[PDB]
């Protein structure tokens, strides 16, 4: 779906779309939030209080929440579904499978 949390939407849309919490399990969000200085080659670090607040939201709304991958793009379903649907040229043009909006026009609205 859609990141509604203002702090998360603000801090985590700085270099890419704000990935919805529901897309990763809690342990993956915790892992990512624990090493923001070394976040996929970039320094995404935050002040501690903010880090904990964002992490709490992500964990509470995670894929395995009530009611260790680091990438959505490495999940079993993701690999399986995109293998059929994405040409090598589509991938070349989008530059990375992380760039959901290059292919999904409604990504920022939770529409895939
Ligand atoms: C720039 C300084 C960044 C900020 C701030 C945040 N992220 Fe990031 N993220 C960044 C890069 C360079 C990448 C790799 C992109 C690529 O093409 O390989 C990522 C990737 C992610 C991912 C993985 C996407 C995927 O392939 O499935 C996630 C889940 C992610 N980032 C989350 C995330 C969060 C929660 C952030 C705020 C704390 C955040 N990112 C900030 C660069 C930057
Ligand atoms: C182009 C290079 C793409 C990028 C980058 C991402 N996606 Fe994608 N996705 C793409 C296509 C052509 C399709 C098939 C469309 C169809 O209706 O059949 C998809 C499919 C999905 C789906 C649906 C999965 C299913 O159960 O069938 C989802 C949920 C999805 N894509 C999500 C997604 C995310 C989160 C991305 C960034 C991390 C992302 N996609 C990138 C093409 C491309």
């Amino acid at each position: 779906l859609v990141v509604t949390d203002p702090l998360t939407r603000t801090e985590c849309s700085a270099c890419h779309m704000a990935y919805p919490a529901a897309l990763l399990p809690a342990r993956s969000w915790t892992a990512l939030m624990a090493d923001l200085p070394n976040h996929f080659g970039e320094d995404a670090s935050l002040d501690e209080a903010s880090r904990g607040q964002i992490e709490s939201y992500l964990v509470a709304n995670a894929a395995d929440s009530s009611g260790t991958p680091l990438r959505i793009s490495e999940l079993p379903w993701f690999k399986r579904k995109h293998a059929d649907e994405v040409s090598p040229r589509m991938l070349e043009k989008a530059r990375s499978m992380s760039n959901c909006a290059a292919c999904h026009t409604g990504a920022e609205r939770g529409l895939f």
